[PDB]
């Protein structure tokens, strides 16, 4: 690793000494062992979350409760032993507790870490390394290179390490990106320097990394580098041995968890604090110790209470039984823990030659020369019949199909698709896919030659199979291809040999097509093919051929134009001399021009459906292209990545201007930015640190066995269905297809997902503040009571899992889509919803204040009593030396204790339809949305019935009052205080109307 990429070849080689001539001898070997390590690279290391982030904050608090019942136990047991009853079967109960919450979090760790889960191995086969060590070419093997491996990259070698190429052995070199980028396109590198000082991947482009080498490209590379030295693997495992981040609904879950946690603990400690005079007095106290350690439990309580260890078992539940009916798109759903966390999805960025640009690439227009007279050309501009790789769909005469074997230029034209094309498309029957066999640009020939049919063959009559090569090869089968000399970068073209079959007609009369990079063919081509015909290069010809490189080529319509050129009068074997590039670029002339096909990277595709509601609604989708600014403009306003024909030089950044301006401009590219240009996972990642200081958090696609902060540290990794295994091991969400429906539903049911995640997380903190408060009650006060230790935990199983599944979750709530726009900027405490939970917070509260505190009198349907003034002073009647305690203890009594608690359930309950809907409450009540709130009804029945009847519970709790009515001072406070919350929704811009 150096400069390299910036630096001479030639310099390059003597950087370690090595060429094909003088190779890598053992010293050097040894030399380079001697600095750069080999190969040592981590595996996979799926750390876990769920304890670190929850429990280990509260442990100690929830989880040592256990050794505070235990010690409470040992004191009864050694002072009133079994006598004490309720509070002697309360530890044990707490016990059982703590092992189910042990349970659920083990449930928990083993999604968390799942989430993550076998993330990264298998590097595909090498390379071919020339060296002196063993001077053998060597297949070589992942660890055993030492840089200065004279590797050539040709047939099938998936580029090593880091390389930088030195020579080719052929014309043309391409080197495929998927397993390097994502973005599946076998990219133009160069053998010579680029000057810039950029140390990312694209600018490095003629250092080679893992990158397929397609056999189009013999070509030889020195290694640059090896180890965690190489850029490749320290790109791995910077992120790929410990990978997280924040994975969209994580972020929001930060924005509860990390106050409230450090507010819980407070609180707790300062209900024990401020006890100090009320731990010594009587039902609790005497031995004071027990007060304290009472005391300490209720706090626990609290914390139990408002850090609901249920909650995250209870949304990967949600998320189970979500997940299998949302993601009607691509998502092959890599782990559970991924999806409902996915769904509040900011930014999608994609590579753009998946999905965004369908990895189809078929010809889309192409125009002829089609007659010439006066120096005016008619040109048969032309359209190509239907997108994507299918044969079928022939060829559009402006713009209405025919069959192309109708005009004469399309002749030759064919000739030269079909000939001057050496890769292939394939109809895998096998695999059901049409197969871009070699380089894409010439597949789309293919597809091309198959379209055009110009010799009227039966071709969807063969297999489907031959179907993809048929038209193809009966142009071959009398045009007998006898040998193709390929592009180079230089002259701009390649040269296919070819001369009847069948007709001795070789070496004689032999013609030769060409086909290659726009200028360097049009000015070669001396000749213009005049259909039929041939004149010289005339004028206004020229002039249009130049109109339409800038037409179809720098307006919103653009191609990848590809000029073709026949040569008329047939070259020789016996000329040709077969070895320089410019040898060939003087041979080819005498060039008939043809005309300049075009392959739009698809046409329609579908790709802009989805882009509308990715600018403005919600999850902007950037484009991530090795294409050029000026080319990825177009080629993005083609398919709506930028919408209209509005402006731009801002809507495409490159790579190159974003690194080019320090970090503060650099991330001023990022907000809304609709393409970046010349981008890789190097680049990837800043993308994100960026998006993510506008909340426009991430999911980033990438493939390859360096797109490892572009899997992580980017909320979701979006698995490329292209190279490497380990996208499809280590990301999240795996495309299989190219649709763009993908894109649409992350805007339509990833808002549901979000959704869900509010409505459950919404019920927890409206509700259970009512356990929160009736800690305050019973702690503070003279035991007046509300909920005592293994009271509050029925409450809790009645609000956790089946209110918050309940609302959810399902069809979530009603406007699915058509819910405001998700401006990434939305937080989850809301203000107005903060407002409402402080609403509902004081609701129960008041409520609390009832359970019997205020609810023995009034209409209490069981306890006909009151001494309600009191309670006012603290120290309520608490067996004897109390306040009034000629009494034992009113509350502790069988009614008051097990109609608290009932009522705190009950109470808590009603939150079910201010947490319901978020807003729009009565149309969000029909059973058609989300009305699992009847099992939630249900449970709180069954659950009334088994605490108050059934005697072993009423040991532990206490005992049966009646299932009647009941507390008609508190119930008969709950649904008005809800319509209080239907008023509040109208309040300000007053609407009175729900």
């Amino acid at each position: 690793m150096e400069a390299a990429h910036s630096k001479s070849t030639e310099e390059c080689l003597a950087y370690f000494g090595v060429s094909e001539t003088t190779g890598l001898t053992p010293d050097q070997v040894k030399r380079h062992l001697e600095k750069y390590g080999h190969n040592e690279l981590p595996a996979e290391e799926g750390k876990s979350l769920w304890e670190l982030v929850i429990e280990q904050f509260e442990d100690l608090l929830v989880r040592i409760l256990l050794l505070a019942a235990c010690i409470s136990f040992v004191l009864a047991w050694f002072e009133e032993g079994e006598e004490t009853i309720t509070a002697f079967v309360e530890p044990f109960v707490i016990l059982l507790i703590l092992i189910a919450n042990a349970i659920v979090g083990v449930w928990q760790e083993r999604n968390a870490e799942n989430a993550i889960e076998a993330l990264k191995e298998y590097e595909p086969e090498m390379g071919k390394v020339y060296r002196a060590d063993r001077k053998s070419v060597q297949r070589i093997k992942a660890r055993d290179i030492v840089p200065g491996d004279i590797v050539e990259v040709a047939v099938g070698d998936k580029v090593p390490a880091d390389i930088r190429i030195l020579s080719i052995k052929s014309t043309t070199l391409r080197v495929d990106q998927s397993i390097l980028t994502g973005e599946s396109v076998s990219v133009i590198k160069h053998t010579e320097p680029v000057p810039d000082p950029r140390a990312v991947n694209q600018d490095k482009k003629n250092m080679l990394f893992s990158g397929t080498n397609i056999a189009a490209g013999k070509a030889l590379g020195i290694v640059a580098t090896t180890g965690v030295s190489t850029e490749i693997g320290k790109i791995r495992d910077q992120m790929a041995a410990t990978e997280q981040d924040k994975t969209p609904l994580q972020q929001k879950l930060d924005e509860f968890g990390e106050q409230l946690s450090k507010v819980i603990s407070l609180i707790c400690v300062a209900v024990w604090l401020i006890n100090i005079g009320h731990f010594n007095d009587p039902v609790h106290g005497g031995s004071w110790i027990r007060g304290a350690i009472y005391y300490f439990k209720i706090a626990v309580a609290l914390a139990v209470a408002a850090i609901p260890e249920g909650l995250p078992a209870v949304i990967t539940t949600c998320l189970a039984l979500g997940t299998r009916r949302m993601a009607k798109k691509n998502a092959i759903v890599r782990s559970l823990p991924s999806v409902e966390t996915l769904g509040c999805t900011s930014v999608i960025c994609s590579d753009k030659t998946g999905t965004l640009t369908t990895n189809q690439m078929s010809v889309c227009k192409m125009f002829i020369i089609d007659k010439v007279d006066g120096d005016f050309c008619s040109l048969n501009e032309f359209s190509i019949t239907g997108s994507t790789y299918a044969p079928e769909g022939e060829v559009l005469k402006n713009d209405k199909p025919i069959r192309s074997g109708q005009f004469d230029g399309l002749v030759e034209l064919a000739t030269i698709c079909a000939l001057c094309n050496d890769s292939s498309l394939d109809f895998n029957e096998t695999k059901g896919v049409y197969e871009k066999v070699g380089e894409a640009t010439e597949t789309a020939l293919t597809t091309l030659v198959e379209k055009m049919n110009v010799f009227n063959t039966e071709v969807r009559n063969l297999s489907k199979v031959e179907r993809a090569n048929a038209c193809n090869s009966v142009i071959r089968q009398l045009m007998k291809k006898e040998f193709t000399l390929e592009f180079s970068r230089d002259r701009k073209s390649m040269s296919v040999y070819c001369s009847p079959a069948k007709s001795s007609r070789a070496a004689v009369g032999n013609k030769m097509f060409v086909k290659g990079a726009p200028e360097g063919v049009i000015d070669r081509c001396n000749y213009v093919r005049v259909g039929t015909t041939r004149v010289p290069m005339t004028g206004p010809v020229k002039e249009k051929i130049l109109s339409v490189i800038k037409e179809w080529g720098t307006g919103r319509d653009t191609l990848r134009c590809l000029a073709l050129a026949t040569r008329d009068t047939p070259p020789k074997r016996e000329e040709m001399v077969l070895d320089d590039s410019s040898r060939f670029m003087e041979y080819e002339t005498d060039l008939t021009f043809v005309g300049v096909v075009g392959m739009l990277d698809p046409p329609r595709k579908e790709v802009m459906g989805s882009i509308q509601l990715c600018r403005d609604a919600g999850i902007r989708v950037i484009m991530i292209t090795g294409d050029n600014k000026g080319t990825a403009i177009a080629i993005c306003r083609r398919i709506g990545i930028f919408g209209e024909n509005e402006e731009v030089a801002d809507r495409a950044y490159t790579g190159r201007e974003f690194d080019d301006l320090p970090l503060a401009e650099q991330r001023e590219a990022c907000r809304r930015a609709c393409c970046f240009a010349r981008v890789e996972p190097s680049h990837k990642s800043k993308i994100v640190e960026y998006l993510q200081s506008y909340d426009e958090i991430t999911a980033m696609t990438g493939d390859g066995v360096n797109d490892a902060p572009a899997l992580k540290k980017a909320e979701i990794g979006i698995a490329m269905g292209s190279g490497t295994a380990v996208a499809k091991t280590a990301s999240e969400m795996v495309l299989a297809d190219d649709n763009f429906s993908t894109i649409v539903a992350a805007v339509e049911e990833g808002r549901a997902i979000y959704n869900n995640m509010k409505q459950f997380i919404r019920y927890l903190i409206s509700s259970n503040v009512g356990e929160v408060v009736c800690i305050f009650l019973t702690a503070a006060l003279g035991l007046p009571e509300a909920l005592i230790p293994v009271q509050l935990l029925w409450v809790n199983l009645v609000t956790d899992g089946l209110p918050a599944t309940a609302l959810g979750f399902n069809p979530p709530d009603l406007d699915i889509m058509d819910r405001p726009p998700r401006s990434p900027k939305e937080p989850l405490i809301s203000g107005w919803l903060f407002f409402r939970y402080m609403a509902i917070g004081g609701y129960v509260g008041a409520a609390t204040v009832g359970a019997a505190a205020w609810w023995f009198m009034y209409a209490e349907d069981g306890p006909g009593v009151t001494y309600h003034q009191l309670t006012h002073f603290m120290q309520c009647t608490e067996d004897h030396p109390h306040f009034e305690g000629l009494d034992c203890e009113i509350f502790e009594a069988p009614e008051p204790m097990t109609m608290a608690l009932s009522v705190l359930v009950t109470i808590e309950m009603c939150n079910a339809l201010n947490s319901l809907s978020e807003n729009q409450s009565l149309m969000r009540m029909p059973p058609w949305v989300n009305i699992w709130l009847l099992g939630s009804i249900c449970l709180s029945m069954s659950l009334h019935f088994l605490i108050l009847y059934v005697d072993p519970l009423p040991m532990i709790f206490k005992l049966k009052a009646l299932d009647l009515t009941q507390w008609l001072m508190v119930l008969k406070i709950s649904l008005p205080v809800i319509g209080l919350d239907e008023i509040l929704k109208f309040i300000a811009r007053n609407y009175l109307e729900g």
